[PDB]
């Protein structure tokens, strides 16, 4: 179709210039009044966060540099925010100011007050099919988009996936998303949603994603991933296998594009033939979705969360509540002079 063409042919060109000149040090930590803690990792947390002048509010997501080179994140890092600066797609998330300081990187971004689609499906236990379609919508159209712009996300799982206050999906979360013409080869992504390729250490390309969007859609439809195991090595023996097992409310079409982005062989699964996503959308499982007003964001959602404003944390859950520290000295000056 003409427009998708001229659409992703202007999407890339947007994309590259801001590729190519990124945006840096656009604010800095006392400009924000630190509200909560709304997740935490291994190297880094995000927080609720005010603007002290214009009262609005945002998720700041906290890294510190020293844990970032203790577990070889740099690289990723890095990534993180020069792709996070350049995309614009009605289901990322917007990034909004970056900056660093003595001790931490910073990446504040768009508050979604909806909380995890995590949190949502845990608790409904499991999507109808529209509902999860409706999702999955917004993620082909995703993939379509970074792909196009040579982008692999590389963390696609429910708590990455936000949902706003129209019901709609924000994706958060590029800590492993790469530019990558080709193939790449590094191990990262959550066992339950990693392709064979990844398990099997080879040099691995997009149709990554589009395993991950099997495991998604089948995760939200069933109310639990299609390969699990309290051990990686059990889990990875089952993605492997070539081998899952269908609940039996599954409708035919759902099983059926499941067995297609489910499929062990990269050459062989959709998304990654020669159609592209063209394959996914035209399947009948997306039979009734009208892929142009989901862009457009014209559905009306079959769900919105509950919430009483924009600073309202309610759909996130509660943390121990850890000093934000900024070193007196400068620490790992070197290794991010490009953040
Ligand atoms: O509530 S989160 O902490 N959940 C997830 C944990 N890391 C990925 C997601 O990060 C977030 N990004 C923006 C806002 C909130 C969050
Ligand atoms: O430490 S992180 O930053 N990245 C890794 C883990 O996921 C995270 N989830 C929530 C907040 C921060 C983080
Ligand atoms: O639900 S939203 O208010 N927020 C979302 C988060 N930023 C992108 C989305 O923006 C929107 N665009 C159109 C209608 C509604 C919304
Ligand atoms: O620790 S790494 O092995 N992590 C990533 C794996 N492939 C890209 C990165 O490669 C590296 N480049 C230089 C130093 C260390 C590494
Ligand atoms: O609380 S809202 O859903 N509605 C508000 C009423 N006037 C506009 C405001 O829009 C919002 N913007 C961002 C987050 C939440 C909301």
């Amino acid at each position: 179709q003409e427009s998708v063409k001229e659409f992703l042919a202007k999407a890339k060109e947007e994309f590259l210039k801001k590729w190519e000149s990124p945006s840096q040090n656009t604010a800095q930590l006392d400009h924000f009044d630190r509200i909560k803690t709304l997740g935490t990792g291994s190297f880094g947390r995000v927080m609720l966060v005010k603007h002290k002048e214009t009262g609005n509010h945002y998720a700041m997501k906290i890294l510190d540099k020293q844990k970032v080179v203790k577990l070889k994140q740099i690289e990723h890092t890095l990534n993180e925010k020069r792709i996070l600066q350049a995309v614009n797609f009605p289901f990322l998330v917007k990034l909004e100011f970056s900056f660093k300081d003595n001790s931490n990187l910073y990446m504040v971004m768009e508050y979604v007050p909806g909380g995890e689609m995590f949190s949502h499906l845990r608790r409904i236990g499991r999507f109808s099919e529209p509902h999860a379609r409706f999702y999955a919508a917004q993620i082909v159209l995703t993939f379509e988009y970074l792909h196009s712009l040579d982008l692999i996300y590389r963390d696609l799982k429910p708590e990455n996936l936000l949902i706003d206050q129209q019901g709609y999906i924000q994706v958060t979360d590029f800590g492993f998303a790469k530019r990558v013409k080709g193939r790449t080869w590094t191990l990262c992504g959550t066992p339950e949603y990693l392709a064979p390729e990844i398990i099997l250490s080879k040099g691995y390309n997009k149709a990554v994603d589009w395993w991950a969007l099997g495991v998604l859609i089948y995760e939200m439809a069933a109310g639990y991933p299609p390969f699990f195991a309290d051990q990686p090595i059990q889990i990875y023996e089952k993605i492997v296998s070539g081998k899952v097992r269908f609940p039996s409310h599954f409708s035919s079409d759902l099983k059926d594009l499941l067995r297609n982005l489910l499929q062990v062989d990269l050459t062989k699964r959709f998304g990654n033939l020669k159609n592209g996503v063209n394959d996914i959308k035209n399947h009948k499982w997306f039979a009734t979705t009208d892929w142009i007003a989901i862009y457009q964001r014209k559905v009306e959602a079959p769900f919105i969360p509950k919430f009483k404003g924009p600073g309202d944390t309610s759909n996130f859950d509660d943390y121990e509540e850890e000093e934000i520290r900024v070193s007196i000295n400068e620490k790992c000056g070197k290794e991010f002079t490009e953040f």
